[PDB]
C-alpha cells in the first residue's frame, strides 16, 4: 500500500474510532475533578452483588456493542464471512473494551469514570471480584504509562481485532492482508509522530488475551447465576457467548 492509501486508512480508522466511542475524551478529562463521596462510595459498597452486577454488566454490554460498530466500519470487515467476523469479535471485542478503559482511567488518583464520577476500585467491592478487578486496574495503569493519543488507540485496537492468528478463521489470508495494511498504517503514523518506540512497549498479546479470558469467564459465571436481558445487535455473536 502506497503513502496515500496508508493516509486514507489512518484517517478512516481514526474517524470510525471517534464515532464509536461512548464518551469523547474531553468529557472524561473535564470530569477528573468530579470524584465520588465516601458517602457515595459506601452507597455503592452497600449495594447487593446482583444489582451491582446488573449495572456493570449492562455498561460492559453497551461497550462491546460500540466495539462491534467499530469493527463493522473497518475496511474489509463486512466483506468477511460471518464465521470469521464472529471469530474476530469473539476473541477481540472484549480485548478492545479493556484497552478503551484506559481512557476513563486516571492514574494520578488511580480512579475510573463510572456512572458520572470517578472512583477507585473500592467502588466495586460488592461484586467480590477483587482479584480480577485489581488486575484490570493494573492493566489500565500500565496502558496509562504509554500516554496514548486517540489516534494511537484507534490503530492499536483496530489491530487487536484484525488479527489473522485467531483459531477458526476460514479466510485467514484475507485477514492477513487487512492486518498487514493496518500494520503499515500504525507504523507510519507512529514514525510521523516520533512514537515508533512504543511498539516494543505495547502489552505482549498473551497478557491481553489471558486477562480477557479471566474476565469473560467470570462474566459468564455471573450471567449464569443472574442473567441480564440483552437486546442483541449481532445475534450470531451473542449466541456464541451467552449460551
Ligand atoms: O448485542 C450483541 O450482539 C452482543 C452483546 C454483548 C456481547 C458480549 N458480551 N460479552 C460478555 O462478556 C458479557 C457481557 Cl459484556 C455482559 C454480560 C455477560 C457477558 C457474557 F456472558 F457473555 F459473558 C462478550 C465477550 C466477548 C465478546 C462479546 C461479548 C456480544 C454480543
Ligand atoms: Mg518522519
Amino acid at each position: 500500500a502506497s503513502l496515500t492509501e496508508i493516509e486514507h486508512l489512518v484517517q478512516s480508522v481514526c474517524k470510525s474510532y471517534r464515532e464509536t466511542c461512548q464518551l469523547r475524551l474531553e468529557d472524561l478529562l473535564r470530569q477528573r475533578s468530579n470524584i465520588f463521596s465516601r458517602e457515595e462510595v459506601t452507597g455503592y459498597q452497600r449495594k447487593s452483588m446482583w444489582e451491582m452486577w446488573e449495572r456493570c454488566a449492562h455498561h460492559l454490554t453497551e461497550a462491546i456493542q460500540y466495539v462491534v460498530e467499530f469493527a463493522k466500519r473497518l475496511s474489509g470487515f463486512m466483506e468477511l464471512c460471518q464465521n470469521d467476523q464472529i471469530v474476530l469479535l469473539k476473541a477481540g471485542a472484549m480485548e478492545v473494551v479493556l484497552v478503551r478503559m484506559c481512557r476513563a482511567y486516571n492514574a494520578d488518583n488511580r480512579t475510573v469514570f463510572f456512572e458520572g464520577k470517578y472512583g477507585g476500585m473500592e467502588l466495586f467491592r460488592a461484586l467480590g471480584c477483587s482479584e480480577l478487578i485489581s488486575s484490570i486496574f493494573d492493566f489500565s495503569h500500565s496502558l496509562s504509562a504509554l500516554h496514548f493519543s486517540e489516534d494511537e488507540i484507534a490503530l492499536y485496537t483496530a489491530l487487536v481485532l484484525i488479527n489473522a492468528h485467531r483459531p477458526g478463521l476460514q479466510e485467514k489470508r484475507k485477514v492477513e492482508q487487512l492486518q498487514y495494511n493496518l500494520e503499515l498504517a500504525f507504523h507510519h503514523h507512529l514514525c510521523k509522530t516520533h512514537r515508533q518506540s512504543i511498539l516494543a512497549k505495547l502489552p505482549p498479546k498473551g497478557k491481553l488475551r489471558s486477562l480477557c479470558s479471566q474476565h469473560v469467564e467470570r462474566l459468564q459465571i455471573f450471567q449464569h447465576l443472574h442473567p441480564i436481558v440483552v437486546q442483541a445487535a449481532f445475534p450470531p455473536l451473542y449466541k456464541e457467548l451467552f449460551s
